[PDB]
């Protein structure tokens, strides 16, 4: 009821992609905004974060100040990345949700046994990640990640701006062009907070019991 009619969603996906075609993360950034501003949290497009770095979030704030944030708190994370999220808050400009599934912890380990993600990573993820993930994705017409195409060799074909029929809307991946050297100087060059499980020899950070340890 408050989201825009799935054909004309796909246009506007469509569009997005043919008209950005090799700009830079701040202009789709840009258009973005000026796509889905109107009718500071009465935005009509978020932004999603998995707390390793504020570079996706200080470009949002940079272009859109009071921008909203979704983080996925599956109860997993390590406290490094709690602290990172509160951090991010408290710094930028940005008006962060602290999406949390239904059922808590201990809930689903009593429901369905303790340490489903040993299990079956898989349901975990699709309970605690991408179920919550869809539920709040109602709503918004466009949602931006900081997906890359250097992430996978899956992904080297990441578009720009596309419509992801998973959640059915548009989907914006401002940072797919960049690569590591590039993020690396962006950090340096704003002063961009990082997670400090970075830093302690981690590529990526997920939850605890499901990230590659050292
Ligand atoms: N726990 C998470 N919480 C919030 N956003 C996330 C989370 N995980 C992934 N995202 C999105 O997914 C991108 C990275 O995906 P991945 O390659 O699976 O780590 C991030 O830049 C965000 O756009
Ligand atoms: S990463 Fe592991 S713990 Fe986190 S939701 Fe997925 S399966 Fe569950």
């Amino acid at each position: 009821t408050t989201r825009l009619t799935e054909p004309q969603l796909r246009e506007l996906a469509a569009r997005g992609a043919a008209e950005l075609d090799g700009a830079t993360a701040t202009d789709m950034l840009r258009w973005t905004d000026e796509t889905f501003g109107d009718i500071w949290t009465t935005c009509n497009y978020v932004v999603a974060s998995n707390m390793a770095d504020a570079v996706l979030v200080d470009l949002a704030a940079k272009v859109r100040p009071g921008v909203p944030v979704i983080f996925l708190d599956t109860g997993y994370h390590f406290v490094e990345t709690i602290g990172t999220r509160d951090a991010i808050e408290s710094v930028y400009d940005v008006r962060v949700l602290n999406v949390t599934p239904e059922h808590t912890v201990a809930e689903q380990d009593e429901l369905l046994g303790k340490d489903l993600f040993a299990r079956n990573p898989h349901e975990c993820c699709r309970l605690r990640k991408v179920v919550p993930l869809g539920k709040t994705l109602r709503g918004y017409s466009a949602w931006v990640t900081g997906l890359r195409r250097v992430d996978a060799p899956t992904r080297a074909n990441a578009p720009l701006v596309s419509f992801d029929e998973t959640f059915k809307l548009v989907k914006v991946n401002p940072l797919a062009a960049w690569t590591d050297q590039d993020v690396q100087e962006y950090i340096a060059d704003n002063d961009v907070l990082v997670n400090p499980l970075v830093r302690e020899g981690y590529p990526s950070i997920g939850c605890a019991p499901c990230t590659a340890k050292p």
